[PDB]
């Protein structure tokens, strides 16, 4: 990884490798948001999935293969990291996310970053709720299912303006239920939501879940780099700017 | 009789594989001596027991020394025990007599059990009875003969042990692990001195006998609350170990006393499991059987090592050496076999447990045993959806004439013969596929051909009997519909003419009582049980050539007129067991196994011994592809063997390529109407969100993406899961450590290789049924075979680092009216809220690679309509550094604009639309229809 260092100052980029980032529900924007991570140059990673590989999960993440298909979430997840990158440090977690099992919980107060990607809402609202009460920098990405939209993308707001989405209405109310209403960030579109009709549904428009990835990547990166405001070491490493026409 | 008194003195390898306690061994019998333990590696400390199923195995034949070639069985353990250690150590014997060519000799756990406890005991006749231990299947049974156990009783709440286990745990006196607590128990009784405390404290027993056979557990429950309490409580311990030994010598003793009554009384008493180191129980039981010796082994051979199933296997081989002889079928790994006939406590009690008349001498099941009766030529009676069958091999005159003078010939008519299979069939008929024709019969054969279905082939060689033919052409072979005789026929060889069980003046055959009354007096192997025959309305004869239909039966010619060629004239099989057909991969086979265990159903699942169920299946069933697979008979033979009343549902996997399969079998099985099951697509929540027609169109839709440099393999990446078929790639170059970012097909063990290898064996790895047709080349000036392929194939989108080279494609494009979109700038930008836009590059704003190819583009001549990927963002010019999240983000919005155009009409937005019942837009909820 040089052309990051070509980017931005290699002390960041010594900063993002002695970064440690804790990734909840691999099944969704979680597991590319994992390859981007391990191909950035991220070190210790907190993978945390119960479930194992469907076809549809096969068509979520970038780490799969019809051959993979069964095997568990997290150990697909961390052979292919550690092919990317063996000096890796992932760790294996599982452990299912009902609202009662906690270790997983000392193990992410043990962490750095904490990025929740549970598919279900109450595993998101026990993982806000936990962050919150012990002020862990959190990062509730509500996935990008059912959404069509590209003009606009997903952006790291408040929960306090989450709109449109409807998972992010449902873990909205469950916070304000439960008493939190500012301190979690998230990651929402504000665009387009498709309710479908009732079979179980789900969505999955396979670019949006991309867009999620990216967007939770270019988060764990600003959080990751000590608080720095990196637009601002691009500023005074790099020369040209070209916003209207280029400035020194 | 149990020891050793046959010839053979075989040495036999057994592995054993139920509990967690692994162990070999290669035990060796035969002749006129004792057993002789040669090896007896084991380890007690599943992924670990299959790691160290090898080393055992390896290991004991080091020790041993024998000979490889000397072992003449590899028995190994498919009795009762945990799923995953079974599945092992079967996986790790089956492995061991492919490669070597050994008999593979099945065995059960509890029937090791009392063989090994009879091992040794200078001379142990058969007649004798067992006591079951060491597992909550403390049980009595009777060996009235090798294969006869029969169950008297079983324990119906909890084992002896658990009961040892609980009080030591209460007196906190475990002393060691396992049977170290109920040695410390026996050890506490102390005779007078413990007696005397038990006197002076309360105390407690109520067992109050359970029914006649066995079973006691409530005294545990008490002892639980009596000892949670108190302290030294070493008469408690005196007071449970004499309760528990005078309820397991009662319930002895009384069965003792009903065997010897209504059965042959038993010339051992052979205790099986860990409670045997009961000095107590020993004195007891010795005390009170009387005339019946008390058998005891040693500890060593009662916590579940290899030696029992070695010695099982070593006595099933000897007693039916005919059988086992050179191939592994029927390869069953059970959960919960259970050792043979139930009696129960009532069933004692009344005393004659039913009657079998001698004259009711049909040997049924056996299929093994009647398939070489048939090969010696020796006639078998079994059923057939038609009238009851009997029969013998085809290509033995003499086998007929017995037949005929069996049934007294009155004549000799047209006698049908029997085969199941598309080989036999073949090689009986004319060989070779016969002539051109066999087309309509291969479709009959996938059509109808098991059941009430006469293809009356005109034959064309092979061998075939004078009496059974009446003719030039062979009378119509036929695949029955009773699954006993297509087994039968399956384990047979060139085929079964059977024409009918009719010796008497009015046949009616219908059950086996019937026909083997009609034939108490005969020289036959046996009738197998009858399954059904009662439907006796005879077939349809379908003359294959002259596709003339002679005297009818259920089918009718209606739906043999499938396609009509003319239709000249001149109810069905059903398991017992909800039989499921899972389609999809192996993956999803194991899914279903686990959902489906886990709520509460327990699964008994047909697969190839290729395949590995996980690890929560009931009853395993492995084909064992041995002689060419299914083909049906196989498939029935294993749904006939799961159809016990334990399993509720088999599961059979379908495979995509469905060609060894070849039958309606599995049609007729999926047709239960809910017996089919689907694995959801790769796209399977992309057909939810848009149509399955809209899905397909994707599939079909081409993409040629340009030099991989930059978004390219992302974009590959994104296409192939989404369901895109037809791709092509247009970088000749190699990955670097620095290119490792932008690949999510890479690994660091992929430096210099191709970048389309990579990329193209990635693709076909997450699609099997990706045609890729990798150009390569350079820019390739005039790029006439990338104009010719841009021709035959769809958008041509190219992430092309070279300006040159994206300028030369563009140009090439807006020539030749090709729908193009580019992608340009994507590194050195920082901001991801605006980093995305498809705009024609006219309108294109700074990213300053957009300016450049704008120049260039302008130069050319023409820039008004071909389109771009642009940042409008902030591109740095940084004296070509990229920003991770932004070339994932150009990849998404290509990948948009992909399916965009491979949608077609106003695209995702109306599908979803018409699909979808509602939208949550920046205001509301608005549903629409
Ligand atoms: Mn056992």
């Amino acid at each position: 990884t040089a052309r990051l260092e070509r980017m931005i100052g290699a002390d960041v980029v010594q900063r993002i490798a002695r970064g440690r980032v804790l990734v909840c529900g691999l099944g969704g924007a979680g597991a590319p948001l994992v390859d981007m991570a391990v191909r950035a140059g991220v070190g210790r990673l907190g993978l945390l999935d119960p479930d194992r590989v469907d076809l549809s999960n096969l068509v979520r993440m970038p780490q799969a293969t019809l051959a993979d298909v069964d095997r568990r979430k997290i150990d697909v997840v961390a052979e292919r990291a550690r092919a990317v990158n063996p000096d890796a440090d992932l760790t294996l977690l599982a452990h299912r996310i009902t609202p009662d099992f906690d270790m997983g919980a000392l193990r992410a107060h043990e962490y750095d970053i904490i990025v929740d990607a549970v598919d279900d809402p109450a595993g998101k609202v026990a993982l806000i709720k936990y962050a919150v009460e012990n002020k862990l920098p959190l990062i509730s990405c509500m996935g990008a299912g059912n959404k069509t939209d590209v003009t606009q993308v997903h952006r790291v707001v408040d929960i306090a303006d989450a709109d449109v989405c409807l998972l992010a209405l449902e873990t909205k109310r469950l916070l304000a239920k439960e008493g939190i209403t500012r301190g979690v960030k998230c990651v929402v579109t504000q665009g387009d939501h498709w309710v479908f009709a009732p079979q179980d549904v789900i969505g999955n428009w396979p670019p949006c879940y991309f867009m999620a990835a990216a967007v939770l990547l270019d988060h764990v990166l600003r959080v990751l780099a000590g608080p720095e405001s990196v637009e601002d070491h691009v500023r005074g490493r790099a020369v040209g700017v070209s916003t209207k026409s280029g400035i020194v």
